[PDB]
């Protein structure tokens, strides 16, 4: 059947693992566990569409420089996420575009920018700044919450629909 790589990137602790948990187990982690490589394979209908979602969970942690090329060279789709309340991985976010550019040698690659954590009241980077930086990527922008689970389908089957679109 239609399979679809996506990864998911971005600084350490944003919550990227909680993200991938709450779509494919349907529950919050809250705990501190960092991830070094994790892969999920799920049978799931979108639009109609019988397909696997293969999704690759990556280490935010700067020691894996080299293991990220090889993820990113073979993914088709991306989300991006940062932290509504971190500005430094909202920042950080930029870099994971651009090697994203670099290793598939293109300008324009399935992406979605997801801010994460929008259940916290502590935010530090306003919505319509995420919203500006996404609308110059020619990319959609996407709040969630692995907490309470608002936006966390929303994020992934769009980031599906715009693999189907190119
Ligand atoms: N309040 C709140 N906490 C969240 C949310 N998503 C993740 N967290 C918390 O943030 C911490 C780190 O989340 P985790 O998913 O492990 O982050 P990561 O980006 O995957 N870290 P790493 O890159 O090291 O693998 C955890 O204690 C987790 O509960 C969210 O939407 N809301
Ligand atoms: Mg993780």
């Amino acid at each position: 059947m239609t399979e679809y790589k996506l990864v998911v990137v971005g600084a350490g602790g944003v919550g990227k693992s909680a993200l991938t948990i709450q779509l494919i187990q349907n529950h919050f982690v809250d705990e501190y566990d960092p991830t070094i490589e994790d892969s999920y394979r799920k049978q799931v209908v979108i639009d109609g569409e019988t397909c696997l979602l293969d999704i690759l969970d990556t280490a935010g942690q700067e020691e894996y420089s080299a293991m990220r090329d090889q993820y990113m060279r073979t993914g088709e789709g991306f989300l991006c996420v940062f932290a509504i309340n971190n500005t430094k991985s909202f920042e950080d976010i930029h870099q994971y575009r651009e090697q994203i550019k670099r290793v598939k040698d293109s300008d324009d690659v399935p992406m979605v920018l997801v801010g994460n954590k929008c259940d916290l009241a502590a935010r530090t980077v306003e919505s319509r700044q995420a919203q500006d930086l996404a609308r110059s990527y020619g990319i959609p922008y996407i709040e969630t919450s692995a907490k309470t689970r608002q936006g966390v389908e929303d994020a992934f089957y769009t980031l599906v629909r715009e693999i189907r679109q190119h």
